[PDB]
């Protein structure tokens, strides 16, 4: 979403979101860090290509051709500088010159010291209460985004967590089609299609970056939960960690945990489905959670066995047609989880990525939620960590990563929606330790 020095008036309307970085000749004269040799503004490259016929409404939703409908200017980095005015480094870089390398290291959670595990506790905490230095987050849509009186905008704080909640929800979010007429719905920018695993992969990169700069602290590093035991039970829920189950409320948190005082963002989808608003900061029910707890459906009493990973690294095809949920033979569609661990797609069936989030039975297996339960965080740096571990198996092969005819969203060069800078799928189709600075401390099974 966007830096709070492009959400003005003034950025809007000139279509240009170019910030100065170290402006000594006043406004303007440092766009990009251009007087250093950092970057400069330029125009947006975006996709145009084709997309699946699954969504009719062209032009009439701000996520199309994403980011052309707020911004046609930006800033584009040299070299090994990165960030919004060009003022960081690349995944992987630090220094002035980000010119030295880093390598962080994501471990199992369950595997960390006492120590560590009480500091990771308290960073998520402290992230879910810390405005976000950089970023205000849309309460409108652009027709609105100005305000009523045309010249206030619609933008909000937010904290560094619930901004990672929010560009979840608003990945996934309805198109509105006007007051009285139902939303549509058959849409999803990060799920259901291609850009899955490197939607995902960048919102993970993105809130550890975030972290680091909150906690001064450049190694720190997002653990991950190995979900795919098999077990009754959710491992990682225990005060310690996550949060053991309540005692006084089968479906809440233990008050023993910090957890059990978090409350989320984005859980009115009828206001903003019927008035055509969009999620703001403003927090409300706390996190609802109760693994192995859905009753009314066996299949997602058990987490996905040690088995179905093995079996899914096993397919080598990153995706096939037509890209979508009901893909077979897809490695994405596989550990997405609406094939079966081999490849097969039943639709029915829900494994590994998709099994771990309705074993919660809560607020964790709601599509513009789950981000609010904090198990997201380690249940996505899992899935990513199996995707990473394809990348290196099959040498990072992003032959059958669509072009074209993809659901909206999903196409190879569309910029993932909404992450600013513009980014694509394809930036993120690399080996993470050669190329984003992170590896995984993981062993698969064999
Ligand atoms: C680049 O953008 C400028 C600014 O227009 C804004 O860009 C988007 C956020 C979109 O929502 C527009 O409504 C915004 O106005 C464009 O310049 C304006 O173009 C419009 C018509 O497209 C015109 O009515 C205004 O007078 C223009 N104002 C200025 C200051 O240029 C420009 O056309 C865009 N260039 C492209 C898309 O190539
Ligand atoms: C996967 O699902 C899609 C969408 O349901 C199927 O594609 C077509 O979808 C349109 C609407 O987008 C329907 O009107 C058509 O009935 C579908 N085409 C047909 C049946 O030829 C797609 O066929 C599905 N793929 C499968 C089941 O393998
Ligand atoms: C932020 O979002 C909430 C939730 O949609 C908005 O509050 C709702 O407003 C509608 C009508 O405006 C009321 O019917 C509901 O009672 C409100 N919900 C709650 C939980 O109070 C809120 O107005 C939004 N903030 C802004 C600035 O738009
Ligand atoms: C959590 O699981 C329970 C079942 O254990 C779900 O509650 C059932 O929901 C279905 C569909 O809405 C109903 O037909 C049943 O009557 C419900 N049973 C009970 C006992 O409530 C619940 O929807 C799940 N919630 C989440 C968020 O996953
Ligand atoms: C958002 O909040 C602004 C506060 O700006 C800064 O935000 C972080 C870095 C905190 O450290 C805080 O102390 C800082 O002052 C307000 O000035 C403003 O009301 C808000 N702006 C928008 C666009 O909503
Ligand atoms: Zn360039
Ligand atoms: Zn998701
Ligand atoms: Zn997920």
């Amino acid at each position: 979403q966007f830096p709070r020095q492009c959400a003005t008036v003034e950025a809007l309307r000139s279509g240009m979101c170019c910030p100065d970085l170290s402006p000594v000749s006043g406004p303007g004269t440092d766009r990009c860090g251009s007087s250093s040799g950092r970057g400069r503004c330029e125009a947006v490259t975006a996709d145009s290509r084709p997309h699946s016929p699954q969504y009719p409404h062209d032009g009439r939703d701000d996520r199309e051709v994403w980011p052309l409908r707020f911004f046609n200017r930006t800033c584009h980095c040299n070299g090994n500088f990165s960030g919004h005015n060009c003022g960081t480094c690349r995944p992987g870089w630090r220094g002035a010159a980000c010119d030295q390398r880093v390598l962080i290291v994501r471990r199992n959670l369950l595997d960390l010291s006492k120590e560590e595990k009480n500091h990771f506790v308290r960073a998520l905490d402290m992230a879910k209460r810390t405005t976000h230095p950089l970023f205000v987050i849309a309460t409108r849509r652009s027709e609105e985004i100005l305000g009523p009186d045309g010249n206030t905008p619609q933008f909000e704080n937010i904290s560094i967590y619930n901004y990672f909640v929010w560009t979840h929800y608003y990945s996934v979010k309805k198109t509105f089609l006007g007051v009285g007429q139902e939303s549509f719905g058959e849409v999803d920018f990060s799920h259901e299609g291609p850009a899955f695993l490197t939607w995902h992969r960048y919102h993970l990169l993105r809130l550890e970056k975030d972290m680091q700069e909150m906690l001064q602290e450049p190694s720190f590093s997002l653990p991950y939960w190995n979900f795919a035991t098999g077990k009754n039970v959710c491992d990682i829920c225990t005060d310690d960690l996550m949060g053991s189950r309540s005692n006084f409320d089968s479906t809440l948190i233990s008050p023993n945990s910090v957890f059990s005082q978090w409350r989320v963002v984005c859980d009115s989808l009828e206001d903003y489905d019927t008035l055509g608003t969009l999620c703001n900061s403003t927090e409300d029910g706390p996190i609802r959670r109760n693994p192995a707890g859905n009753v009314a459906r066996p299949m997602v009493q058990r987490l996905p066995e040690p088995q179905d990973v093995a079996q899914c690294l096993e397919v080598g095809l990153f995706d096939t047609p037509p890209f979508y949920s009901n893909s077979t033979n897809s490695f994405r569609n596989t550990v997405e989880g609406y094939s079966d661990p081999t490849g097969k797609y039943d639709p029915a069936v829900r494994s590994l990525h998709n099994l771990a989030h309705l074993f919660l039975n809560g607020t964790g297996g709601q599509t513009h939620l789950s981000p609010n339960d904090p198990i997201f965080v380690l249940l996505h740096t899992f899935t990513d960590a199996v995707f990473d571990e394809w990348l290196r198996r099959y040498n990072a092969d992003i032959s059958t990563f669509p072009l074209e005819n993809a659901p909206i969203g999903h196409n190879r060069q569309y910029n993932m929606v909404p992450f600013w800078p513009p980014v694509t799928n394809t930036e993120m189709f690399v080996t993470a330790p050669d190329n984003l600075g992170y590896t995984y401390e993981i062993q698969w099974p064999s």
